[PDB]
């Protein structure tokens, strides 16, 4: 059964990452670490939704602070450099926001109601730089991630764009930008992001087309990266599908952009550029104008790798100790368990009074609850 870590009293879950293999879990009012088994707190200022825990002992907490968003190190001390904005939101809500060698990459508002953006901030991969004005959805991101596009690093985000008039269709993509962007090749355009392209996902079986992202991550193998996908529908099903990165990568190396007929500029848009070097005015354009590949992306088996109840939350990966490229895969509902063997496709579940945040794997699973962290399958 789990091993349940109880808090003295039921939290609200606002945030877990791993770290160094550490879990550290921002609530209201604190943040926890645990590893080793063991759970510790360092209690912060209350009001005071944990949404962040990054990379940058060491490890910077940001919370939303009463409505000034502010930045400590997980020892409760203020963070010397001051953050605050853009490294924990207003309020408590939805963020997505990475550290990759010290860089920091975020949708999180840097002003209260402010435009939606996926921003760098300045660091070691140069200044900082924002998307432009709805290039992401009022919704922010359902996932992000940094991987090497051959030679460069690129920044991969998803989410779920929401369009239509007579009807509101959503539709579920992954874009691209280079690590060590520039920006535009203008003071005015200096600060905005040069090499932002993004494609459709498809996750599609017998009819049921699902566009909701809800979480993602990728695991590596020996030739390629798989990025897995969890769909929900508002509909009694959920669904898991995976992508090829290097399919992925191959479309915004080769696809037209969607509106555009003319022959691409060159250097193309979306590639990444040595140091020192600027996109051109020409790439520059056509990219702001036509940021859309004419393609979409079909994930592998050409459908999901299976669907499960509508309203999971999250999920996570655990290859399996002898069948190597096989694995177990972990999701939650509020009140349920869950995992998928991918070689014998078989779902085990069960339910636990817990209310369940996350699952995430260190050497085992881990469920983070409004009770606490709990260590190991149930059943
Ligand atoms: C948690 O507390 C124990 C002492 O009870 C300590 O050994 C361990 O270093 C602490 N873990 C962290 C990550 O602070």
């Amino acid at each position: 059964s789990i091993e349940w870590h109880k808090f003295e009293t039921s939290e609200e879950i606002i945030s877990t990452y791993l770290l160094d293999d550490v879990l550290y879990t921002g609530v209201n009012g604190a943040v926890y670490t645990f590893s080793n088994n063991k759970l510790n707190k360092t209690g912060l200022t209350n009001n005071n939704y944990i949404t962040t825990s990054i990379k940058v002992k060491d490890t910077l907490v940001c919370g939303t602070n009463n409505g000034n968003p502010k930045c400590w190190k997980i020892d409760g001390s203020d963070d010397p450099k001051h953050r605050g904005r853009g490294y924990a939101p207003y309020q408590n809500s939805k963020v997505t926001i990475i550290s990759y060698n010290e860089c920091v990459l975020s949708d999180i508002n840097i002003s209260k109601e402010g435009i939606k953006r996926w921003r760098r901030f300045d660091g070691p991969c140069g200044y900082d730089l924002y998307t432009a004005d709805n290039v992401i959805p009022k919704d922010g991101l359902r996932g992000a991630f940094v991987d090497k596009d051959g030679t460069y690093d690129k920044v991969y985000i998803l989410f779920t764009d929401t369009i239509g008039s007579k009807r509101i269709v959503k539709i579920p993509y992954i874009a691209q930008m280079c690590l060590n962007d520039e920006g535009g090749p203008s003071s005015l355009s200096s600060h905005r992001w040069s090499t932002f392209l993004k494609v459709e996902l498809e996750c599609d079986i017998d009819g049921r087309s699902y566009r909701q992202i809800i979480h993602s991550r990728t695991i590596k193998t020996d030739n390629d990266t798989i990025l897995y996908v969890f769909f929900d529908s508002p509909y009694s099903k959920s669904a898991l599908c995976t992508y090829s990165m290097n399919t992925i990568k191959q479309s915004f190396s080769t696809s037209k952009l969607e509106g555009y007929t003319k022959q691409l500029p060159s250097p193309a848009p979306g590639i990444c550029l040595p140091a020192g070097k600027v996109v051109s005015h020409t790439t520059f354009e056509v990219i702001e104008k036509y940021n859309v590949l004419d393609d979409i992306i079909k994930p592998l088996s050409n459908q999901p790798i299976f669907e499960g109840p509508s309203g999971v939350k999250w999920f996570d990966i655990k290859e399996k100790e002898n069948e190597h490229r096989e694995y177990r895969i972990y999701f939650i509902k509020e009140n349920s368990i869950y995992s998928f063997d991918t070689k014998s496709k078989q779902t085990r579940s069960s339910q636990v009074d817990a209310r369940l945040f996350s699952v995430m794997v260190t050497s085992k699973p881990l469920f983070i609850a409004d009770i606490g962290i709990g260590v190991g399958m149930p059943q």
